[PDB]
């Protein structure tokens, strides 16, 4: 039984159509969404069933992009494990969704948005949101969507609608925006340091531009739309409610006095195991225990900072937690630093390389080159726990991407800094924000590993707690305020702007009043972090470092040239492929030999003084004999006879000598 | 203690020799098996007790390739041997025929490890693995209906290949294998060039008898080296409790099964249930919990299987309305992706496939190192099976077996169809895509495969479509079910799957669970399936019935320049490095014909017209060393200056111009 | 803040631990420095038990930035661990876990990082010592703490904490570790060198050590917390009194029966008939039997009865062995010891086949390759088929037993890869392989130095008396309170392994152990040697051949080309391996005859 509905409707320069009835008809809701010539097939399966007592909401969302959506065959064996674009794309589309997700509604769903056709005037990122908001939307399955979203630009002062990716080379801002009618959910955007006033405003411009596509879902979802799902939270008994409260009540008010995190959290625990044993004492249950005593925990620290009262660890809503920073902390390394704030910390370090450590990234967009590689990973002791070490998790390319785009604003350019850079932000610790401290650790990394900077950076991460009208902004937020608080708002960039902003937004009616008071609650904490920054680390250092590559110079003549590319250039790529060297050469006439060692370094240049008299006493191989004997020096010249060693005179054959002469005669 | 017993015995051209006793003599059997040069150690291990409640066979095979074998060190640069598709795919068909022989209601853990210690390329590994595991599994002792054999079948000059090499394939216009035991074929697995059904059904039967002497050649060397036998019995049954749910659940659940709408329907069926389940707890009311519900569910569900297997061989519709032979609604559609080469999408009732083509260059052909390695694939053909076409929620990690499997069997359907090399110079990569799957979805993934191609302007020689099947047969009585749904594979007692043309078959695939399925029956069966095939290719005919008079633009395109034959040698150059570079630098193709042409193969123009340039600037303003000489491309004095005397025009010579 | 750091000597380098400053969160962690060698080491213990048996998980890492270098992979970052990773991280585990206390369930997890990589200093050492400095701090129960050493041999006399340069001229690569009191595990190579010297290196190791375990045992004073509340768990001396009482005489008269069936039977009646008469008057029960049944068998063998499958303590257990047993491979060698059995393959291949491994040892060719698969089947087992750690672990053991007797690859010009198959495994199996090696090398015509062999052994200690197990089976391995290996030829000892349970071992017995290892090494030689003696004059005709030619001398560099990019593609065109005489002729390296024929008529046209 086929019955295809398919709405159209025009965002900015380009139209978008969502179909359905025709592909993917078992899914819970499925739909194709065209923009452009950019296509995916976006279809959501959730299970009617949930895990009695489940702790958390299992959204997984698998964003895939398909080669032959390019029109090009798989590079390197079919489409591999997921490239880090996809894994992007997956969260940036988890993270909008979930907020939309009732509370407490913990059926597993699955989003699964694969790339069909890529239009390169159409970013890809922008119609899968749309997408996965009309799939859940057709799906019936319980949302409070729909939700659109939005990229914008800036660009001669004004705004861009959904750019294009050659459109953003003209662009000082990138930034996707994802919300409902009523509210901005989540942003996430890098810029060249733009004041606040210019991201806030294209954060709103975006959410306006938006709503033509949010009415567009929501009445496609009108038409089309399956039964909405009957589905109600887990209930909670109060009469429970009641004995959990009168008896954990004033022990967690004071547990959540404790400043030390881990001292706290101890506490916490063991409040928590009275608890399930002394109801035990006398599956669903826990629970719904474990439900009542979140919720109270919520309450307690809500209460506290809404009232006036001093936070968690007795800070006001203003001031940033104390920063120890230091450079030069690893003995081998290009470049590293120790960026402690409060209890988060990041080990940044910095390593360069020439081209052949450059990395080659494959997708969509085409084949491209990456000579900046920002990495970030997150260990199980800095949260005090034990886990499995495999590779990166989503957060933690998350994470690195947004760390990255913070500082690329103030990374040299090619032209000046001809290396390739790798960052690695460890955190050994973190209590909140290690994202932030990625981006302040990692630009004291690069000026101590010598990379020539715009300027320092440095980030911050803002939440608040709203009741009604009454909210307080909180800066530099602690995990326990992100986790029991309404938003986390992440704001990166110098003294002059900012370079990253990226928002998540649990609740909604926020408006522009309290986001505008954050970006400079922001500002300040910002600047207060640079000033205790600049104090170790102001400026890049005026040299690289010495373990780092460095450069080995020779000058040609500019005739010797015809040699050393060789014919079609085979030459000099059968010498940077034996010596591992990266060879710059000047067309006249100098040759510049990027060298990870002085063995290289040295093993580069015999290759190059092979290619290009005076005798000056060489050494070669004997070749032809006659009557004297040719040998080859490196070209050929004549042993006469009559210099044999001497005695009058075989004396050899062929294997194994001074010149004498030229217009090339040799000697013994 | 070492007793090592050996069965020596002719195999065709090739002498095989079972050994045991001497390796492997901690698993629960093994053998090495030897056909000519190539040997495996096949081995199995069964667990000795089943867990608390097992409703299925937890039966594993293991086929792995040492490139020890092949005297090879491997070229994985971490070198170690990622199980491959051969291996994922061999492990499969050495699994089928193994399933049905495992006595019904045996669940114990069973492992089939298969190894290639060495290979011939003379003998192909999968024959000698499928006797081994015979071999292996009949000398453990666990309980097994074997043993079998298998065997090769190539076509040749119109008569039967036994066992040939992939040099004697080549020749082929047949790969079959088959697999079976003394009275009956269990498995068929084959690829075909157009071969009329009775040709493949000889096949089918020309290995079945010439695998004779391998079966009995294991049966008796069972009889000699096995071990004990396992001592074990199926679940005993309560004859008289069987007979009561039968007088009880019959005629109402026959009248359940009248109902088409399956939530509808499971209602009634799970109230039938439950008044048999009240009814005989009434029955025995004083007793203490004589009523299990368990063996009873058992009781129960066997019932339903008979009863909706009865109303079909009497001739009722199937669970959704269809008789034997109808195939369900198609539909199909071609470009509906606007930046692909080629694509389909094609419904079958709810199996659904998006087929996207894509074309490419030599560049793109993906290689391949194994035994009989080093070879090239312009043909590639993938395959993907999303948790969302079945509707529910799974992961996504790498190709599945079902999907190499399957994905394998699609292939081989339209590979005889696809134009060689030599007619259509481009690498060709189909994906398909199962959107929605109840169904044969790997048919589905022919039929879009035949369509996707000729959208993209592939020069198949004919379309090429394919259908899945399912028999019931209980006693004398037989029905044979035309694209059979997901739930009814498990009501037939065999399934095979036919892909062909409208002058051929290109594939047939066959698992049977029973025994009696004879000559007559498949003949017969084979005959709806090609009457069902050509259904189905009517249907996709009227939309696309031909390739398209020319590829996409989107696609590779050749650029062509001539050159000087005597400047050939400068441009592929000494020794052949300097062309080699070109193609690595521009990533095209370059064929440079004698004389005096040059044919670029570029995925775009801007590649193309690059390969043009590192060519010309090699045969055919400025950039030294008084008098300028500034050479330009790897000397004008007056006119530096007219003004006398700091600081390409062009007409041993060679003076000029340069400035 | 602090921040605590102290800074001792070892050797030649200045060692340094410090805490305090970062990773505070964990339960422990330090920053371990030796010459410009940095571990960050920390140890998280999860907050609660659960479970009888210890969740110790050692992770370490290296870091590519340690070495200022970029990872090589297209991703640019590391996601696999190396094969040295998990190596060194079982080499770590090793003699930890015996420390941690009896019935200490409490799972742990240390993560050694390297920061930073020192020529001069290997990673191996600072990481053990900051390990035993980690779970200092974090006051988790131990019976610690430890260090390590490592004792090179140059020109009669040993070599503390030697690099890897140093390593090239010493004969001895050997890594121990232990408390103060007594040693735990060790690991070697060695060429050929005597049991003394073997011996004599351990107790330097041992000796050379204890500067670093003080360092350790004072750095947690000036900074480590106290302890963790804990105890061995509710030791029912109430329920130990009345199962003996009842348990021993039956029980060890069971084990005076023979193999298996009539102990399963007689045992697990004992399992009932005292299970029956228990609740006349908590698997807690099933414990303190198998204790108990454990005492019994110490005991026996202790006092000489039948080990549990009739064997004495002297006896290696029958040996067969065959080579060329696999018609296509170049090398061959089936190589069965009791119940214990190894199919082994080698292979032989041009340069081209050569291994390339990057890593903080810098960049590397490796022309052995060593592969050591462990199938479920061997056991009798269903199981999962990545190589897991002790299929790296054993296989690790096995090859540098093997190395030392390895032709240079000057002396014998092809890349060799061996792979070790275990279709049978009790007793060890990683000592199979080395057996099985020798024979395979061997059978291909590898002009090793001498047959090698080896053999697992077992020490049970009961207060100061004792008895050493020849060819341990694999349930002899929770008896011994001590499980080494020894791998070696005729003349010295290869490879030498060691893990220790108990102290009071002493040099008097492990010197008498080693012997009897000896005896059974040369014992498994001889039976070995009747079957394949010498290396095979010849490699096999399948192998690689060399193609030989001579071409005028005027021309080598018509061949060899320009900046050498010609004889580049002949080389990648044709696979072949192929180098030129000064001038002269052409030895030429290929596969096939088809592929060493396509290098001559490339070299011709050239010509």
């Amino acid at each position: 039984a086929m019955n295809k509905i398919r709405k159209t409707f025009q965002y900015g320069k380009h139209e978008v159509t969502f179909e359905t009835g025709e592909m993917a008809r078992q899914a819970t809701g499925a739909v194709v969404v065209r923009m452009g010539d950019t296509v995916l097939l976006v279809s959501v399966v959730a299970k009617k069933e949930a895990e009695e007592g489940r702790d958390f909401f299992p959204l997984t969302v698998n964003y895939q992009e398909k080669t032959y959506a390019a029109g090009k065959i798989p590079g390197g064996y079919r489409e591999g494990r997921p490239t880090e674009k996809e894994t992007l794309t997956s969260r940036l589309i988890d993270r909008p969704l979930r907020p939309l997700f009732p509370k407490g509604f913990t059926n597993e769903v699955q989003v699964i948005a694969t790339v069909l056709s890529v239009d390169s005037k159409v970013p890809t990122d922008i119609p899968a949101i749309l997408g996965a908001s009309a799939a859940i939307g057709l799906s019936g399955i319980p949302f409070n969507g729909s939700l659109g979203a939005a990229r914008v630009g800036y660009r001669g002062g004004e705004y861009l609608l959904n750019p294009s990716l050659d459109e953003l080379k003209d662009s000082a801002l990138d930034l996707v925006v994802a919300g409902t009618r009523d509210a901005v959910l989540m942003v996430e955007s890098e810029a060249q340091e733009l004041p606040e006033s210019v991201m806030l405003g294209a954060v709103l411009h975006g959410h306006q531009a938006m709503q033509v596509a949010i009415q567009a879902i929501a009445e496609f979802i009108q038409e089309a739309g399956g039964a909405k799902w009957e589905w109600e939270p887990p209930t909670v008994n109060t009469a429970l409610e009641k004995w959990v409260v009168e008896k954990s009540e004033a022990p967690l008010k004071k547990a959540y006095q404790i400043q030390e995190k881990t001292a706290r959290q101890a506490q916490i625990q063991a409040i928590r195991d009275q608890l399930l044993a002394d109801r035990a004492a006398e599956a669903v249950n826990e629970h719904e225990l474990a439900v009542i005593f979140h919720e109270l925990e919520r309450r307690i620290v809500r209460e506290q900072i809404l009232t006036g009262q001093p936070r968690i660890d007795g800070r006001d809503t203003k001031t940033v937690r104390p920063i120890t920073v230091k450079v030069g902390v690893l003995p081998r390394s290009h470049g590293s630093a120790l960026f402690t704030r409060g209890e988060t910390q990041a080990l940044v370090v910095t390593t360069l390389g020439t081209e052949r450590d450059a990395q080659s990234i494959d997708d969509l967009d085409g084949d491209r080159q990456e000579e900046f590689i920002f990495h970030y990973n997150f260990p199980p002791f800095c949260v005090g726990e034990v886990g499995f070490m495999s590779g990166p998790k989503r957060r933690e390319i998350g994470h690195g991407r947004l760390a990255k785009r913070a500082v690329v604003p103030v990374v040299p350019t090619l032209d000046k800094f001809p290396y390739v850079i790798r960052v690695v932000s460890e955190i050994l610790e973190s209590n909140g924000s290690s994202s932030m401290a990625s981006v302040c650790g990692s630009s004291l990394a690069l000026m101590d590993a010598g990379v020539p900077t715009k300027a320092p950076v440095a980030g911050i991460a803002m939440g608040l707690i709203k009741e009604n009208d009454k909210y307080a902004v909180l800066s530099d937020i602690l995990g326990d305020e992100d986790h029991l608080g309404d938003m986390d708002f992440k704001v990166a960039g110098t003294s002059n702007g900012v370079t990253a902003l990226q928002m998540d937004i649990k609740i909604e009616g926020i408006t522009k009043e309290i986001m505008e008071q954050a970006l400079d609650q922001a500002k300040e904490g910002r600047l207060h972090i640079l000033s205790i920054m600049n104090k170790v680390l102001d400026k890049p250092r005026s040299q690289v470092s010495d373990l780092a590559p460095q450069y080995v110079t020779m000058k040609i003549n500019p005739e010797k040239i015809r040699d050393v590319i060789g014919k079609g250039g085979v030459v000099i790529r059968e010498i940077t492929e034996a010596t591992n060297c990266a060879i710059d050469i000047s067309d006249d006439g100098t040759i510049k030999i990027a060298a990870h060692t002085t063995e290289e370094g040295e093993a580069a240049k015999r290759r190059i003084e092979e290619l290009t008299e005076l005798g000056k006493v060489y050494e070669g191989t004997v070749v032809k004999i006659t009557d004297g004997a040719f040998v080859q020096i490196l070209t050929q010249g004549l042993v006469h006879i009559s210099q044999i060693a001497q005695e009058r005179v075989d004396y050899l054959e062929e294997g194994q000598v001074k010149v004498i002469e030229i217009d090339v005669r040799l000697s013994m």
